[PDB]
């Protein structure tokens, strides 16, 4: 199965599989049941920004999600990604809806990994119809209003259900290297989760996985496009 690490922006509490019973951000290590989470207020319809930070030195994966009004949620988790990820990965974004749904619009995404140096840095503030440096998967499409919609949206402006989608950066990343003194990465992305459903679902993740990683099957709704199941 795909080796996955992820920061999840989890708009839907699936508390029969580990979610806390609020909207939450989570660090996911090889499982969809977050090693760590934090209560997150998903502000409907607002543009949000997620920052994920990790370095090999402090070995603490962190993520803040916040919105323009100042609310903000943080999560950190002490872990050595040298022991969970393969040397070469892909990075990307993943989203899903299920029974409930939302827009999973990504408005920008930037990523930096370094190995001190080797370094890879990319930034998308405007995505194209034909984004040739993004591998799109499942429902994800880009363009031409400069957005990445990771989950199937519908003409009048509408989040459908039972949708998954991800975009990985095309180039694989060398995310660690054992002689590296420092192997760090940060990623940032801004998103617009909107819903008029009774509850939005299910969320946006930033993820690193093996380079060949795909959408496991039946991974919509609560498995966020990251896992074959909820183990
Ligand atoms: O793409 C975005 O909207 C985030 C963006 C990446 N580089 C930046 C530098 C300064 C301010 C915003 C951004
Ligand atoms: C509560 C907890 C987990 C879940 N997975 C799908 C529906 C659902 C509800
Ligand atoms: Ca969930
Ligand atoms: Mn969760």
């Amino acid at each position: 199965a795909d080796t996955i690490v992820a920061v999840e922006l989890d708009t839907y509490p699936n508390t029969d599989i580990g979610d806390p019973s609020y909207p939450h951000i989570g660090i996911d290590i090889k499982s969809v049941r977050s090693k760590k989470t934090a209560k997150w207020n998903m502000q409907n319809g607002k543009v949000g920004t997620a920052h994920i930070i990790y370095n090999s030195v402090g070995k603490r994966l962190s993520a803040v999600v916040s919105y323009p009004n100042g609310d903000s949620a943080t999560v950190s988790y002490d872990v050595d990604l040298d022991n969970v990820l393969p040397e070469w990965v892909r990075v990307g974004l993943s989203a899903s809806t299920g029974l409930y749904k939302e827009t999973n619009t990504i408005l920008s995404w930037s990523f930096t990994s370094k190995l001190k140096t080797n370094a890879l840095h990319f930034v998308f503030n405007q995505f194209s119809k034909d984004q040739k440096d993004l591998i799109l998967q499942g429902d994800a499409t880009t363009g031409t209003d400069g957005n990445l919609e990771l989950t199937r949206v519908s003409s009048n402006g509408s989040p459908q259900g039972s949708s998954v989608g991800r975009a990985l950066f095309y180039a694989p990343v060398h995310i660690w290297e054992s002689s590296a003194v420092v192997a760090s990465f940060d990623a940032t992305f801004t998103f617009l989760i909107k819903s008029s459903d009774s509850h939005p679902a299910d969320g946006i993740a930033f993820f690193i996985s093996n380079i060949d990683s795909s959408i496991p099957s039946g991974s919509t709704g609560r498995l966020l496009g990251l896992f074959p199941d909820a183990n």
